[PDB]
C-alpha cells in the first residue's frame, strides 16, 4: 500500500509534527498504514517508516483487526515498571535487539475520528506503543546499542537496499 523506508534513512530520524486535525485524508493515511503494516507481518507502524512526518502510529498486537490502536499525537503521561524484549522492526529488517522499557504506560492520543483518549498498557502492547512513539521523535531501536554495533547494522542495510 505504501512503501516502508528502510534504515539508514533522514526521515528515520526525524521527530514529526502533529496532526493539526484528524480529517479524511488522515484516515486515509491510517487505512494505508493498516493495510502496508498487515501485509509484511507488523505489529506496529509509525507514519515515517513510510515516509510521513506526521504523529501518526498504528498498532494490532495480535494481527487480526480485534484490538486496533490507532494513536494520533499520542503522549505517555506516566509511567512504571522495568522490562525488555528483543525487539524487531519492519524498518529494520532482519535485526532484533533487547531494548529496555517501562513494563506500563498511561498514554493519551487521538482516535482515527480525531477523539481523544487515554489508555492505560502494559505487556506487549506498551512495549509497542513506546516503540512506535519513538519513531515519532526519530528514535529507532538500533539507536540503544553501541555506536558500533549500530554501525554494523546500517552498513549490512546499506548493502541489502542496494542489492534490492
Ligand atoms: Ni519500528
Amino acid at each position: 500500500a505504501l512503501n516502508v523506508l528502510i534504515y539508514p534513512d533522514d526521515h528515520l530520524k526525524v521527530v514529526c509534527e502533529p496532526v493539526t486535525e484528524v480529517n479524511d485524508a488522515i484516515r486515509k493515511i491510517v487505512d494505508d498504514m493498516f493495510d502496508t503494516m498487515y501485509q509484511e507481518k507488523g505489529i506496529g507502524l509509525a507514519a515515517p517508516q513510510v515516509d510521513i512526518l506526521q504523529r501518526i502510529i498504528t498498532i494490532d498486537v495480535e494481527g487480526d483487526k480485534q484490538n486496533q490502536f490507532v494513536l494520533i499525537n499520542p503522549e505517555i503521561l506516566a509511567s512504571e515498571g522495568e522490562t525488555g524484549i528483543e525487539e524487531g522492526c519492519l524498518s529494520i529488517p532482519g535485526f532484533r535487539a533487547l531494548v529496555p522499557r517501562k513494563e506500563k504506560v498511561t498514554v493519551r492520543a487521538l482516535d482515527r475520528d480525531g477523539k481523544e483518549f487515554t489508555l492505560d498498557a502494559d505487556g506487549l502492547l506498551a512495549i509497542c506503543i513506546q516503540h512506535e512513539i519513538d519513531h515519532l521523535n526519530g528514535i529507532l531501536f538500533v539507536d540503544y546499542l553501541s555506536p558500533l554495533k549500530r554501525q554494523r547494522i546500517k552498513e549490512k542495510l546499506i548493502k541489502y537496499k542496494k542489492q534490492i
